[PDB]
């Protein structure tokens, strides 16, 4: 038949799976699990509970409180051949992590959209790694100090700012001042070329820590 | 043998993915690779392949060796191996991640590596907007070139200056500058670096600058 093929590749794909450290698996159209290798089920609380045929509501993370808004994700990846790329930032078993997980459309030699496949990459620690890498191929900011920074870096001008964040702009002139003498800079050219330089184009402001996310990325 | 059974279900699972996947083997010869990939090598549309890294009509083939080696001690180990892979690609220069991992099938042996590219910079501009959209509720079109041209602009070079820096003839160098000029409408040069340094754009970097030909891993 050709359902001996449609269950023969699935086989293969738990295979595939089961020998990579990324966090794998594949989910169908109820959003319902059919296999998550090992990574995965250990970055949900499923350390050694084998669990699977259950939705995203999973046991042991905080993760369920977004199951939800995970499965509309599953469904307009569903509608399309294009994949889509979710940023999932959550207290995972074993702390808070920056993964992406990229969500995909499962075809199979039926044709038919069975489902999808979601790979969760740790950012965490890569960031940093590649971040080191890309350089090489070459004080104490408050909230609204790392807010202003952020943007400045980005190409905004303090008028800018001043309606990014609500304020007027004499108020985000005195943020930028304050920036600038924080790093000893004379002028907002040498504070810009400072940051640069001391790898504050990588900055998160603080603020956007530990609060829990999942985006797809446009 | 079954475990080409699970070779032709990944090479189905590798044709319907947006990615650059490929497998190859323990003397790095390739087996497969879909479109993507090869499409992002010079072999866009043609060349199925038995071939080895060498073998394409890609500048990345210059760097054939390093990629051999590192398919050689991902081969000896079971987790990932990340590579940031910087080459001027089919379609112009490109910052990719390579992550390779073990071919491992039913039989259990380890036939070779699996490759999975990933542009950086898409994905990395993906995550910068989803921050700024985190932390909220005129595109003039500069081509890369002209970012380079105006970054240097902006930092007292002059026009033979960028063109000694970056190969190119004065009068191709003083072209992209007059450009620049009319596409932020400015009457001369100094007027063109007063309206780009006044709306941001000393803080531009570009990508441009990252376009050094690197393989190395993480
Ligand atoms: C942690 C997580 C986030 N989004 C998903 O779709 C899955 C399956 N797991
Ligand atoms: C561009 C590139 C780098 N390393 C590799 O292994 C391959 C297959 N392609």
């Amino acid at each position: 038949s050709i359902s001996e093929g449609d269950d023969a590749y699935i086989r293969s794909l738990i295979h595939f799976f089961g020998n990579q450290p990324d966090p794998w698996g594949i989910k169908d159209t109820k959003s319902v699990f059919i296999y998550a290798n090992q990574p995965f089920r250990e970055l949900v609380g499923m350390k050694n509970r084998n669990v699977e045929g259950l939705t995203d509501a999973d046991m042991d993370c905080e993760t369920a409180a977004f199951a939800d808004s995970f499965q509309a994700q599953d469904r307009l990846v569903e509608q399309g051949r294009e994949k889509k790329i979710v940023l999932d930032v959550h207290p995972y078993a074993n702390g808070w992590r920056v993964f992406t997980f990229t969500k995909t459309p499962l075809i199979m030699p039926s044709g038919r959209v069975a489902g999808t496949i979601f790979h969760g990459q740790d950012l965490t620690d890569t960031a940093g790694r590649i971040e080191r890498a890309v350089v090489e191929l070459l004080l104490n900011l408050t909230e609204r100090e790392e807010l202003v920074l952020f943007f400045l870096l980005r190409g905004r001008t303090a008028k800018d700012i001043a309606g990014m964040l609500g304020r007027s702009p004499r108020t985000i002139e005195h943020a930028i001042e304050r920036i600038r003498n924080k790093f000893g800079a004379g002028n907002k050219r040498e504070l810009i070329d400072m940051a640069m330089s001391k790898g504050y184009y990588s900055m998160v402001p603080k603020a956007l820590f530990h609060t829990q996310v999942s985006m797809l990325l446009k």
